RNA sequence: GCGGAUUUAGCUCAGUUGGGAGAGCGCCAGACUGUGGAUCUGGAGGUCCUGUGUUCGAUCCACAGAAUUCGCAC
RNA sequence: GCGGAUUUAGCUCAGUUGGGAGAGCGCCAGACUGUGGAUCUGGAGGUCCUGUGUUCGAUCCACAGAAUUCGCA
């Protein structure tokens, strides 16, 4: 054909081989679309479930992911440093990715949510990114990091969705009232203003969502320091 | 933090500028989707009409998109040159289109089918890759291809199935009566053979999609040749 | 073998085709390499002359090279769109070229600076980027860049070195006048002060070194406004 | 400035932190240089004494490198996994590379070779590029490979050029002799009919030249095998 | 895109309805001698592409995903 | 992750009910002049981050998405 010179201009990135893969797939404007499907708040337990059933789906069907954590409106994806899936082509992977988990999403919210059919222009769609860690204490730290955000995040909005639902504040309040405060300050504000344990709250809202193949086990537990829990998984690691 | 230097690993690539970007989303295993489905043969119209309906609402919501053509399982979206969405980054156009092709896609089946469910492990995924053409004429070059190969697919599986139905031949027989025939050979077995007239076929199937800016307005005609067609658009320049 | 296989890890970057490429040159940390080989201030002219041999000689060995401008410790040349030399990898382009630089610029100064004979601490050395730009309007922009870039350093130089030679300024003191002074104090400085005419300077201190493919001629001209220089050099273009 | 916007279009590449570089440089047609200025065959002694000046003074230069391991026309330098030298931008490394081994080069042949001066058509040039390893299990295997290469290119050269200077044969004549041979033929050709025992000849032409930071100490050594070698050098891997 | 064929040791290839994995070259060690060549002896290396399903048991049987190659076709 | 402020001519800052965009500099040319300095005239360059609407009309207003910067950690 005189005319397929043009794909010259395609340029593809193949992935360092050996080197362990993040795939990280965000929610597009997830803010938006919990006010439009109204969530309950400060936690809506019904579409975490439909989270974790993409999330486990997809990695049921794709053996190299060992690992998977997920918390609000984002999932990150471990793959073996030994992947070869598609070449190691960056764009297949993350296209591919965010495609996958836009369509389970879609399929388990008309499982679990039957009652509020998707509307055309509020669909869950996601962006997704690839990362790529030399050596394994980088993944350790970045499950970290990911894990701190999940604490972080959760006691901010628990209080702050307690502040305005039974302290009846208006969402300017409850912000400005959370100004300049710390930990100690949201737990105390908490329990004797809002009459909530923080530590009894539920371990999947305050500690995140974890996947791990073992089988394909959910864990919701600490991961930061627990050392013996990822030494137990050498796996992992190959 | 101190896990938040993991950030660092991260690497973005902004799309040289003043560039005509071409995204193309591909459907994965379409194939094997229309067998599952029980697609018609050689060309289902309403699945053809879901692939549309998805394209040009996600044309519709966003501007920057000058002109779209699908066909098949496949869809090109070219951005004009001085596009600025998500600064240009290669990552954020590519798993966003595949997500928002991916939600439409579904969202639009159970519009057009609502006989046929769709199941867990038959969802449509599309994968997407970026391209940069500096010059129109690479453009104009670029559909033209895609136009070419629509049409060459097209007849050979118009002919496959009608030397299926017609004359009731095996799988293996009417292929092996395909081997070495040309477009003028497939159209004369067609017409002499299976007594079929392939230029009174659909005007879709022959030409395919075209979605354009004008307003958006949809077209099945010859791109290739047609020279005024594109002298008269010359926004699609710029 | 064994051991052929860590030749996966390699990565190759085929700059986009039809696209003009431009390759710029750098001199290492030359303000040193002046001081150490005792440079005449503002401007040495032999210098400048070894600079403006290395660039003649590298571009007449290489015929896509259509454009080139020097200054100071830089220069840039212009390959066509379809330049095809080592298939356009960029890292065969940019370590040729900067290998390419350096020894012709050696071999130039052992011709000019027999007196001087290098010393293996001071030795000449180049980097070197490659750039990509759509759009010739963009390559005139580029040059237009370098003019002026070129232009201020050379007003600035004037001024600092007449400032610290003519008068008995310290090279701090001189930098401290001339903080916030702009074009037309540089210029009242050198007048008042140091008794100097700045336009009666050489041609090629203020405007530069320009290499054209005509047969290779040499200008110091300006490229800025006069659109006809340009204009008369279609092939430049092309 | 108003055309300071070309700027833009630059890209950088930052290479992955926490990675092995390797840096190689390869003599551009050095086959021809070696013709050119009449070395003797099939290896002569000052030529790869002028490689191996080079490299120890770049290795002086740059103390981030570790080992450096070069033969025939090639050099290869190992940087430790957290190395910043330009912030890990790989155009910079890489021409900065071939610059100063060109112009080291050019120098120490200036040295070693009085009698012969350099002409300018046939000056010394360097390619580079950069590549990275994420596990030291690949950088041990990388020298490996390069030190294999090296046995069979310099059995390959001295078994040829035996042939020709030896039994006063054509250059052709050897290449189609040494057609389809194996190493065991090689050294029967060698022993038999030149009388020469392969195991006889230098060290350094047999396994190539190792320059390590100990002190830099030159090794003609096998880095293969002998695991001591690389673990009674354990600053290597960090 | 359509179809066939293939994936097991470092390289080339076996193998068994469906049962516990091998040979030649190559590599390392020792003896031997002409040396890293020749012969001989010894030894090392493998998620049998990645998952799933059935089964007491999968390299094999069924399905799916990835990769290699050759045909026909622009 | 949560919030404040910011993005307007090449640079630096205003900036407006909601209506018609600017200054200093920079920069091109011309007259006279020490020089493309100053001084003098004319002129250019602004998609005011990007889209939609309310409107007879949009730089400010209302909706959506993005970027720089500093806090709270």
């Amino acid at each position: 054909s005189k005319y397929e010179y043009v794909k010259l201009f395609e340029k593809e990135n193949y992935l360092l081989p050996d080197t362990y893969i993040i795939i990280r797939v965000d929610g597009k404007g997830f803010h938006k679309f919990s006010q439009f499907y109204e969530f309950e708040k400060p936690n809506d337990l019904k579409a975490l479930q439909v989270m974790n059933s993409a999330a486990e789906k997809l990695m049921s069907k794709y053996s190299d992911v060992m690992l998977a954590y997920g918390d609000s409106d984002e999932y990150s994806f471990l793959l073996r440093k030994n992947c070869q899936l598609y070449e190691r082509r960056e764009m297949k992977l993350t296209t591919l990715f965010s495609s996958l988990m836009s369509t389970y999403y879609m399929y388990f919210w008309s499982q679990y949510f039957p009652d509020k059919p998707l509307h055309i222009d509020h669909l869950p769609n996601f962006d997704a990114r690839a990362v790529l860690y030399p050596d394994f204490k980088h993944i350790r730290n970045y499950f970290s990091w990911r894990q701190v955000d999940c604490h972080i995040n959760n006691l901010y909005n628990t209080t702050f969705w307690n502040l305005v639902l039974k302290l009846k504040m208006t969402p300017q309040q409850a912000e400005q009232r959370l100004m300049g405060t710390v930990a100690s300050d949201k737990n105390e504000i908490l329990f004797k203003e809002c009459g909530v344990n923080y530590n009894n709250e539920s371990e999947m809202y305050k500690k995140g969502t974890i996947i791990v193949r073992e089988e394909l086990k959910i864990y919701h537990v600490d991961i930061i320091n627990d050392d013996s829990w990822w030494k137990s998984r050498p796996w992992l690691k190959d």
